[PDB]
C-alpha cells in the first residue's frame, strides 16, 4: 500500500464534476474546484487546470495528473511548513502517509492548527494522539475515513485500508 493508494481510496475516482462531502465542487480523485456555490466558476476552474475546454467531464489520465500534482503540492506544503516539518520528520513510513492524507484533506493550514495531536505525535505517544485526534470536527463530519486515518497513526500499519 502507498499514499497514492491510500488516498484513492478514501477519495474514490469521479470524472465529472461532483460535491464534496463539505458541499464544493470537485473532480478526480478529490481534486477541489472551488469553493464558491457557481457551477460556472468550477467549469472555469476546471478549464484553467486542464489546459482545454472540458465542459466538466475529463479523461482518467487527466483525473491521475491533478492526483499527482497534488500529493506532491501536499508534501511539499507539509515540508515548507515549520509546524508540520518536524512532526512530519519524526515519523515512520506508514504514519507520515497518514500524516500526507490529512493534508491532502484539509490543507496545511487546518492540519497545522491540531497542536496538541501534533506534539503527541511527535512524542510517539500513539494512543493519545488517537484519542485527541478523534475530538475534532473533522472526525465528526467524516467518522469512516477519519477513524482510517487514526487507526494508522495509532499503529503505524495498513491494516485500516487492506479489505478495500
Ligand atoms: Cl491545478
Ligand atoms: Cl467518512
Amino acid at each position: 500500500m502507498n499514499i497514492f493508494e491510500m488516498l484513492r481510496i478514501d477519495e474514490g475516482l469521479r470524472l465529472k464534476i461532483y460535491k464534496s462531502t463539505e458541499g464544493y465542487y470537485t473532480i478526480g480523485i478529490g481534486h477541489l474546484l472551488t469553493k464558491s456555490p457557481s457551477l460556472n466558476a468550477a467549469k472555469s476552474e476546471l478549464d484553467k487546470a486542464i489546459g482545454r475546454n472540458t465542459n466538466g467531464v475529463i479523461t482518467k489520465d487527466e483525473a491521475e495528473k491533478l492526483f499527482n500534482q497534488d500529493v506532491d503540492a501536499a508534501v511539499r506544503g507539509i515540508l515548507r511548513n515549520a509546524k508540520l516539518k518536524p512532526v512530519y520528520d519524526s515519523l515512520d513510513a506508514v504514519r507520515r502517509a497518514a500524516l500526507i492524507n490529512m493534508v491532502f484533506q484539509m490543507g496545511e493550514t487546518g492540519v497545522a492548527g491540531f497542536t496538541n495531536s501534533l506534539r503527541m505525535l511527535q512524542q510517539k505517544r500513539w494512543d493519545e494522539a488517537a484519542v485527541n485526534l478523534a475530538k475534532s470536527r473533522w472526525y465528526n463530519q467524516t467518522p469512516n475515513r477519519a477513524k482510517r486515518v487514526i487507526t494508522t497513526f495509532r499503529t503505524g500499519t495498513w491494516d485500516a485500508y487492506k479489505n478495500l
